[PDB]
């Protein structure tokens, strides 16, 4: 069920997992949805991605207060664009520890974003260096290589069938790869397939801008990227 809470929408995906959705008008595009995640890990909550704005991100924290009423231990942001990083100051005002790809933090200022407090680094095969992601509990963080951006990262939730490609993965009906502006058309297809191979148990693929999809979103994305090589 899609729970309306001020101008945002919350949908439960699993017993301990919810999707947050926020909207931003843009001319030529309409009121664009952006999704992130909320995970309960025992007596704390973990957030993946801000909303577009501080006010929206403050409303996510208000929804967590009312519907979960446990402290938010940390948030991880999946790339340095407004839809996933626009509410960083709201997280910092709430005393929430914040994490992003080192490259996301490096890009933040030129992208008009506020950097996270902590930088994630990755091994050669894409898995997060554990020292950089302390206390992440069931959040598994994977850098698939460059795609929608150079810095895009992905998350799976241990003990669920859920993984989140952020803006790397398009829905199975999408007509294009969308934002080519900061994209890596050469490496995109390999990056999409690497996400799939990182999270083989994830039957539910949470989309950046639409409803959850099947792993057909991953194949469709890879095939669309194969055309741009
Ligand atoms: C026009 N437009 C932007 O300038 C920025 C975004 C956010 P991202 O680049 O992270 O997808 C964005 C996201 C989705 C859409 C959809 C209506 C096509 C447009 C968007
Ligand atoms: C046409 N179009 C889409 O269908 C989907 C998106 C969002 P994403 O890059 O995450 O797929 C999208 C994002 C940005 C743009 C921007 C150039 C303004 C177009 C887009
Ligand atoms: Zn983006
Ligand atoms: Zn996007």
């Amino acid at each position: 069920g899609d729970q309306r809470f001020g101008d945002l929408v919350f949908r439960q995906l699993a017993p301990n997992v919810w999707q947050h959705t926020s909207y931003l008008d843009m001319p030529g595009f309409g009121a664009v949805a952006s999704n992130g995640l909320i995970v309960r890990d025992g007596g704390r909550v973990l957030v993946v991605d801000t909303a577009w704005t501080d006010d929206q991100t403050a409303q996510i924290l208000n929804w967590i207060k009312q519907e979960i009423n446990l402290p938010v231990a940390l948030a991880v942001v999946t790339h340095a664009h407004q839809d996933k990083m626009g509410g960083m100051d709201a997280l910092h005002a709430a005393g929430i520890a914040t994490y992003a790809n080192a490259l996301s933090n490096q890009l933040a200022p030129q992208e008009g974003m506020v950097a996270a407090q902590h930088s994630l680094t990755f091994a050669a095969n894409g898995w997060v260096e554990p020292a950089t992601a302390p206390n992440f509990g069931p959040l598994k963080v994977f850098y698939p290589g460059p795609g929608h951006t150079s810095d895009n990262i992905t998350v799976g939730i241990d003990g669920t069938d859920i993984a989140f490609g952020g803006c790397l993965i398009k829905d199975s009906k999408a007509k294009s790869l969308g934002n080519l502006g900061d994209a890596d058309t050469e490496h995109y297809a390999a990056s999409a397939r690497a996400f799939g191979a990182a999270f083989p148990k994830a039957s539910m693929i949470v989309m950046s801008h639409s409803a959850p999809d099947s792993r057909a979103a991953i194949t469709h994305t890879a095939r669309m990227a194969d055309k741009l090589r």
